[PDB]
């Protein structure tokens, strides 16, 4: 991994910044690569990042991703850099329990111009985009964090809970690698 | 055969053209699978403009619809939508299409496959696979199907304007050789 972290809490609202961690500098100029995540929401919000990077700063709301759930046990994506330059989204339903530890994970390809979603051993959608784009195409990405995408400076789409264990990499996994890792 | 087709309709922005009671408009309100091919010239510079649209309009409901539509940017997408805990699903492509020129364009709902595909222009420009496939007919409450806009709590929203120079619904789901030939 490029960047990983265990055992992280987020209350509601808060965020936790990791924009100065070693390897953030990777993760902010990723052309491919996957994320893994194990996690546990208490939260009740309809959308909740787990894993964000992208640009906080003002009228730049339009230009990030994240890797997030739903209040009912949904997962998805979004990758965007502004609707005119690009809106990638993923959001699949009811792939998760709608107290309980969950563990998702994308994949962006950049060969193949293929995004796939991963939750609890499973594919759950895969998309193709004549256009591939990853974070390295969105214009001025100045943060990453867990628990939230910051947009113009505050923390959106707020997760609650506990990010057990995220895990970054520059490399494409096999798809049996991540029906294995995000597996019990 | 289509099951639905119009030509030549001309539609001022806001304005849209409903075709809720042609016949074959209660077979596109339950479609579990197909094809739509459109061939259209904007002259409208709104953001999100329905081409073609299924969904229920009544009050509350403005999270239960489909739509085929362009973008102001030279964008073709679709979404699918019946609340968002029960799913929304879109395919959004940026710089897609290009004196104002007519563009053709067409979406495939492969229902054994599970996926959805975008064609403009002759050619292949994204593909969707859903684990959880879902099309027309999981919607609740589809009351109208029109062209040009889409029906949210009797308004109509992402507004068209322009000529539908030639619109066909399919209940089969054509080929993507089929589709690069019909589209280009």
């Amino acid at each position: 991994s490029v960047l990983q972290k265990e055992g992280i809490e987020i209350s509601e609202g808060t965020g936790y910044d990791l924009s100065k961690e070693p390897g953030a500098a990777t993760v902010k100029a990723l052309e491919q690569g996957t994320i893994v995540i194990s996690y546990k929401t208490t939260s009740e919000n309809a959308i909740q990042s787990l894993l964000s990077v992208g640009n906080g700063t003002k009228g730049n709301q339009d230009r990030h991703f994240h890797l997030y759930i739903t209040n009912a046990g949904g997962v998805g994506m979004e990758l965007r850099n502004t609707d005119g330059e690009f809106k990638y989204t993923l959001d699949c339903p009811a792939a998760v329990r709608g107290r309980v530890s969950n563990t998702v994970a994308l994949k962006a390809d950049k060969e193949n111009k293929q995004y796939k979603l991963f939750a609890n051993g499973e594919l759950i959608a895969t998309l193709d985009q004549e256009a591939f784009k990853f974070i390295s195409d969105i214009t001025g990405v100045d943060n990453v964090m867990l628990g939230g995408t910051m947009r113009q400076g505050t923390v959106a789409y707020p997760f609650g809970g506990s990010i057990e264990r995220m895990q970054v990499y520059r490399d494409v996994l096999s798809d049996d690698e991540l029906i294995a890792v995000t597996g019990k």
